[PDB]
């Protein structure tokens, strides 16, 4: 036929395709979330997510040089909490499980770049990411306590605080609240556009979050497109020094979007839901685990991350499937 | 506080949220596709793709009319069949399967927007979206045999020829071949946007395609986000009457920059693989089904793409959730 | 004819325009504006916009049930004073009208979405939409007093705050009473871009304004596109919730450009000359009432709005032609 | 209050608003569509639009001779025709009603700048904008005559010649017969996008046309905003001199977009429903006639238009409102 | 002091640098030019270029197998003639070096990727890119030969044709004549954007070239910017697969341009002169080799490269720097 | 051959390369950097910068006369601390090295625009660019100093203060130290982009810096293009009045993209580097020193620079290749 153009011709084999491939991913694009539980002694499985196991406060300077031994570069801690309370109080005491659980990653590995989920949802009793008032999550109140645990976190070691609780402000309160306490170099990867997503389901059942109801009135509406630009502008408007997008499978015309629209790094969480459609899946024998992480995680990159938080991390880093 | 900016006060409530609600879904958008198997008395079930049945082609007209009553607007026809050779040759054959999908949907339901889809995958010996030289999938020996199949499939009732073989200038071949066929008012859906997805695995068990090998060498690279969009612009050069990225749930980055650069519709499609991840978490109790199922659609819809291609779509209609 | 490109292969039948169909019109697009008299028995009718009837106080928990009933979702408040002043100081009474109506529709359907329009036309002796000075209608005195009803608004139940009285900083001046009152969380639905459009006739009989003059020195010049987007975008540099373009039947390129300039929500309101427009011309036969309204509705959408306020909402709800 | 900005300044007399008025409006900017019936005796009344007649063509070198001295710059010919056939083929006699309503303008007042309506809607027995088959309004057989039309009325003095046909293809099978026939120099006035607008009932009753059902097998969806961009790109592609968008009225946001993605001349058509809506408005007294009709008139300026086709032209014209 | 931005944040350790390094190199991107001579025994050095040697044809199947062993995909065939004529016809015989140099990388290494230079300056008498008539050198007459030499180094196994004379036209002269000649699936890496550099010297003692004189009439200025990106687009217009800007070390802002002008691949050339320079510093001591290497190549992928051909390659696999 | 488009038209001869050639070089673009030692009596040469000699102070005034003799509008001081100590406080004494340099270019040629390099690395005991702590290099107790070695700079006569140390709020903190000390007319030319770049080897010889570690906690990654954006974005947000990108050579694709997104000048930093790379080639004689220079600076002006910096500037004035 008469085709001048031909793109196959770079398709032809494996070599011109890794010549041609535009996006790649390593493990410096790598995130790994790991939850920790506290007061407990043996490793607990989250059914929901297979593989994914709830790692004993006990156990964690093990895990975290396990961790930073495959080669993983950082890691979003996530409590589960023995001491919730109306308000969450545990996530801003000194020596909360927070706390410990960024002392103990950064004294057993100083290198390994910490980022500490700052949230409520899993210290509260009612299971909300903040303070339950008659109005329902107040955000303001909210945003103090996010504050005062953004300070004992840092102070603790970690070298991000990420706040995940959806709340108006939060970056500014926190930022201003790490100011005012002298850390002035403790970053904040924001989860700057967080969707009121159905694919969290599989996290409750592996951080322990007690809410019944939901998180529509502070997570943002998976249909927002707009809203979900502005989100974040509004997050590098007060600071952040890095934005995400969460969920981000289902979510990367946002991230693309936003790439465009932005100069600060971008992180994309590939939720546990995301996680658990790709186990269960594998499970079945419906597809190939392997191949479609990497797909996955490369289509997070294609859309313009600079960061992705996948529970995977360790898995492909130790099977040196990526490095 | 003092916060003057609150996107929160637009999600207080589900009536907000609905007023706000920046993406919409109907059936409108929604495209079933179809297996059909020839010579067969039962329905089949595909075993990677729970609830989803290869139809006998005698069940046909049955099937397209319970999908027409259900409010299904369109349907992409795929054939299992029993006549296949090193060409494919049944899928041009003038009462090939191709012909009687088309025929059958088309006499039954002649409102039914029939889409027929264009490749020989599920009709060679090899397994291979053409034909198969000592270089691999010849691209325009494949050509001249999409157009053939092209014009039998529009002879037969098709309105929309859907080539899926990725094939260089698939679109100008067909065109002219149904032009000169005298299908000038013949529409095509063209897959303009086709990775070499590891999200196909289902599909292969559900149509029945031979393939032992790849299909890299035709289908582009998952990375390449330039690529992609130049392949469907291409398509738009060729005439193409709506284009389309596939897969489509990883590749929303995709379909919003496609969405930026053409007019034309833009089909999205929701693959076998995504279609078996969700299904099989959601079996395994880890995510709601019909949430994320909405989600996922309401994903690519927010996006860009004006229709998409659901496995899901029978169901949604039946069970009323989307009109 | 040799023609590759055939726009009209994707209009020849009805399930083929529906499926692509680029824009939708849905009850979640509407806000009905309701005409609420005080002091009066009977609804009474207001002659220069066929069907539309003022709802005496004292039907109006009726009203707004029969609304809510209907699928209706939000409603802009206009009362139809008996107590007007030189300042319209009924406005901001705590009792006042404008109270009152909001505090009817929120205690009577707790979840109908309340709109309170925020001006003093319809309650100043001059019917000027502010304070009347020497040098016309004093900005900043009128900038208090918006913000005086506003909190009394908000305290009663309003929703959002909706200023039509387009002084320059009235936004700024709504939301920093509104904070200091301790209403952090009330919302503003500027009437951002509002011109002197002469589309405002019936309005005067309907609302009851006394104005004998223009407005001609607030409302900006009708032609003015670029000082139109401009004024917007203070508005949005000043906090507002929501955005709108009013009038907006012939101002939907205003409606487009402030859409591609701004991330948030646009509303749109099809004035009283546009509803009297079609009504009349449909009672002469000349149009077709239904498909004039729903085309118009529908333009509107397609400019981008996401909210339309419009005199026929209740009528397309109650005749189910929305939903 | 602390306001830098306030936009008001520049609104407070009528002086400093006419320095600042960003749109103008003259007679300049003004076509006149005329009606012209043949055989026979007097003016006939468009119920449907109040103040407009059916010139016999008898009277036509009259009125055309008025409207030049009003001031009007050209007129859009449309004929009522008493030789109706299946193909409208009177539309392409060499004398047929198309060629004589040119023939007189231009012989009359030879500086009047002539467009021609072509279509065949108003000379088919059927009352479609085309050859009718089986498959309902063919595009190609119209392309044909519509050329063929052209060549005649051009050859009897039009200026441009205006497909409002909506076919694919119009503009250049148009051109190719112009030109084939020598008539090189003849402009194209496109009606580039048209739509299936419910706007355009009272010109049936003016033009008489025939048709029973409708035109959205041609004439595009109103909603359709991306496609109604593309249509007249084509018509660009395809060398109009001039393109157009109809209805204009509730389309202000395409001919907003289209002004942005072409340096071609933009006409915009105030259909015959937008001139009812205001006639019967105006008539019953909800709205003041003249201040809409510049607002409206205006509007279409505004957003980009270069010529607005308006049955109100001859009246601002001669009442001196505009020149 | 009060800065709420602080980008050193993220530069405070190894590991933050490396999750926010925007750039990454790898083997992947490099092509290896290699320079060929026939008839030879010894390899030779080229002084000019420190560490690279002129490989003798009778030892380039060791080498090629060499550099393929190190992770090399690619290469580019650079030949020195032992058979000069007036217009470098050996470049054309079916045997000629061009041809055998591919032959033998490919036959040796079938995965290998084999670019041949197309080019004549190697082959000629007089050291012009082409052919000498007395009005300089020939643009046509030239084309026709490059599309000679392209069938036969297509023949001889070279997957893509690398014109490099900078002759206007010679990508679609060249894919005519692969076409023709039945080779629709080799590639074209065009050298489109080349400039009459003074970083070119080194080369010029490495292949051989006898060019007394300059390249100006057919080297674009180097700074011409605009022109430049110009000249790769009607080179994409013509068919290219790949586009190329050389040199690439001082013209990374051409690369950025054309990156944001074109979806097609983008090769850059690190020049003879750039490696030199670097060579010669590093020799001096005045900088770090491996650092400048890095950067230097970091830098050009920075700028949006997707292919780089740097006469470093080697080194940098087989040290294991790249990998 | 048909080639409508032949851009080799216009390279036909040197005339018409001059006519069409799209960048200029000038002496007004550039400024000459001067290395400046105290208390020593002869001129030191830089042997990692053939060519480069450190300028005793007592013969300061007689350079810099010659400089101006010269034609050269500009310079940029860099000193030879002879008074390091652990903050480099000698940069801020009244009549430290800083000044001196300043006051005796000022006072010897008053119209000599003097820029004065604002730093620490050449004045510390460790070498940094800055106050030493246990976090590292102390931003905020740099930017103090930095702002008071700025108002001593100024008071000596510098007209720019050009803050070199890479500390964030540099330029922030030196303005309001500027302000605030009478000198409003002072102007900032900061090195906004400086990358962490392994082209500085020769300037620590040169200039004396006594580091033994490396700057990446403070200078920017090379790899980083968004981020080295963001940096001179933010420094034209704190007011300075000329941006810059350093090094120049290997980052024109910054100068070209932050020229396309600021209106500020921008200047480019030939590095020293650079500058050895070049002498060294051109030692060796790989290529001509005097075209690669002009290449490289014109590559330079090219990208979009205003200035530059070049230690080549001397030679090309008084050599007279440029005026
Ligand atoms: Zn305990
Ligand atoms: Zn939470
Ligand atoms: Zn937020
Ligand atoms: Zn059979
Ligand atoms: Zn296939
Ligand atoms: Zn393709
Ligand atoms: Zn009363
Ligand atoms: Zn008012
Ligand atoms: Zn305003
Ligand atoms: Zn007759
Ligand atoms: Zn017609
Ligand atoms: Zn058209
Ligand atoms: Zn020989
Ligand atoms: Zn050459
Ligand atoms: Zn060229
Ligand atoms: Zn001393
Ligand atoms: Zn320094
Ligand atoms: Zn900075």
């Amino acid at each position: 036929t008469d085709l001048s153009q031909r793109p196959r011709r770079l398709r032809k084999s494996p070599a011109l395709r890794a010549m041609f491939e535009e996006t790649t991913l390593s493990l410096n694009d790598l995130v790994l979330p790991i939850f920790v539980e506290e007061e407990i002694d043996d490793y607990k499985a989250v059914e929901a997510m297979p593989g994914v196991m709830r790692i004993p406060e006990k156990h964690l300077a093990r895990e975290i040089e396990r961790i930073a031994n495959a080669g993983i570069r950082s890691v979003m801690t996530f409590g589960i909490s023995h001491h919730t309370d109306e308000t969450g109080s545990d996530a801003w005491r000194e020596d909360g499980l927070v706390a410990r659980m960024s002392r103990i990653c950064k004294q057993t590995v100083p290198e390994m770049i910490v980022m500490s989920d700052t949230c409520f949802c899993e210290y509260t009793s009612h299971g909300h990411c903040g303070v339950l008032k008659e109005h329902g999550v107040d955000n303001d109140a909210t945003l103090e306590n996010l504050g005062k645990q953004a300070v004992v976190a840092a102070a603790a070691g970690a070298d991000f605080i990420a706040p995940s609780a959806a709340m108006d402000g939060q970056v500014q309160a926190i930022r201003q609240a790490l100011d005012a306490a002298g850390f002035k170099d403790t970053a904040i990867m924001s989860y700057s556009t967080k969707f009121a997503s159905s694919f969290y389901g599989p996290f409750r059942e592996a951080a322990g979050s007690a809410l019944k109801g939901d998180r529509k009135s502070y997570q943002m509406n998976p249909m927002n497109r707009r809203e979900a630009i502005r989100e974040s502008l509004l997050d590098e408007a007060q600071g952040a020094d890095c934005l995400m997008v969460k969920p981000a499978g289902a979510y990367l015309d946002i991230v693309r979007e936003l790439r465009e629209r932005t100069e600060l790094p971008i992180g994309a969480y590939q939720v546990s839901g995301e996680y658990a459609m790709i186990k269960f899946a594998a499970l079945a024998g419906a597809i190939d685990e392997e191949k479609v992480v990497l797909e996955s995680l490369g289509s997070i990159k294609r859309a313009g991350a600079d960061l992705i938080f996948s529970y995977f991390a360790l898995d492909l880093a130790e099977k040196k499937i990526l490095r």
